[PDB]
């Protein structure tokens, strides 16, 4: 159906939840599981680092957003399109999009709003896929993501 969106949601959703809970989801990945697994391995590697390399900027943006409830979470999509979409696309910016997402996911857990995590993963996936599909396809999607960061 829309395999790119589905795979993206599973990858982004799993990373955010893992980041928030600190525990790995042992369920099998859906279609294209080998790729999604590698993708998650990759996000654990480069995503974690981004959150630390931009510690100050990340906490600065989080404060600016002042996320306290569900309505604040809903407001995030507008900011994502404003900051992420409106700019030249590259894997780094995509990793930052997803990494700050994980940063926000951990925050949501600290303020006991864990139920907003999956909805947030959906919003991020919507922004990534629905505004950058052409770039993603041209760059070989997630297979391209894994190859890009291959060590
Ligand atoms: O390359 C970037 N900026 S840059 O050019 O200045 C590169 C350096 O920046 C350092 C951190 C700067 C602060 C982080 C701002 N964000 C987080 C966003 C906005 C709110 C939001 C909410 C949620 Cl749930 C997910 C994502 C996001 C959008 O994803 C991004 C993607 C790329 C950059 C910055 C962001």
């Amino acid at each position: 159906e829309d395999e790119l969106y589905r795979q993206s949601l599973e990858i982004i959703s799993r990373y955010l939840r893992e980041q928030a809970t600190g525990a790995k989801d042992t369920k099998p990945m859906g279609r294209s599981g080998a790729t999604s697994r590698k993708a998650l391995e990759t996000l654990r590697r480069v995503g974690d680092g981004v959150q630390r390399n931009h510690e100050t900027a990340f906490q600065g943006m989080l404060r600016k957003l002042d996320i306290k409830n569900e309505d604040d979470v809903k407001s995030l999509s507008r900011v994502m399109i404003h900051v992420f979409s409106d700019g030249v696309t590259n894997w780094g910016r995509i990793v930052t999009l997803i990494s700050f997402g994980a940063f926000v996911a951990k925050h949501l857990k600290t303020i006991n709003q864990e139920s907003c995590i999956e909805p947030l993963a959906e919003s991020i996936t919507d922004v990534l896929v629905r505004t950058k599909r052409d770039w993603l396809v041209k760059q070989r999607g997630w297979d391209g993501f894994v190859e890009f960061f291959h060590v």
